[PDB]
């Protein structure tokens, strides 16, 4: 396939939301990865939190050969970022569309991550 997923990783006080589209050489050009959160149906790239245009050969800003990532880092949690989030690519041209499992940040203060897996 090209196909996406979802990690999270967290240090110290950081988190970091993780969006990784896996592809053949090449396969990746026209590709843009975004992430957005608490989107009900307009979730695009200029609406999302961040995003990374992918290309057909490797990079040095994540970018990669066979995957590419996307990650968006919180310095720290806050109830600002308390919601529901979604990886996503699009190829315009394409027509193609990749989406990830919803998953959410419950600030309590403390936090947690849930519907990773």
């Amino acid at each position: 396939m090209i196909n996406i997923t979802s990690s999270a990783s967290q240090e110290g006080t950081r988190l970091n939301l993780i969006c990784t589209v896996w592809h053949k050489k090449e396969e990746a050009e026209g590709f843009v990865v975004f992430l957005c959160k608490d989107r009900s149906g307009d979730c695009s790239p200029e609406t999302s939190l961040k995003q990374l245009r992918l290309k057909r050969d490797p990079g040095i800003d994540g970018v990669g050969e066979i995957s590419s990532q996307l990650m968006f880092t919180i310095s720290q949690v806050t109830p600002l970022h308390s919601g529901t989030y979604q990886c996503c690519a699009r190829s315009q041209k394409s027509g193609i569309r990749l989406q990830g499992h919803f998953f959410s940040i419950l600030f309590t203060g403390n936090y947690t991550v849930t519907g990773l897996k």
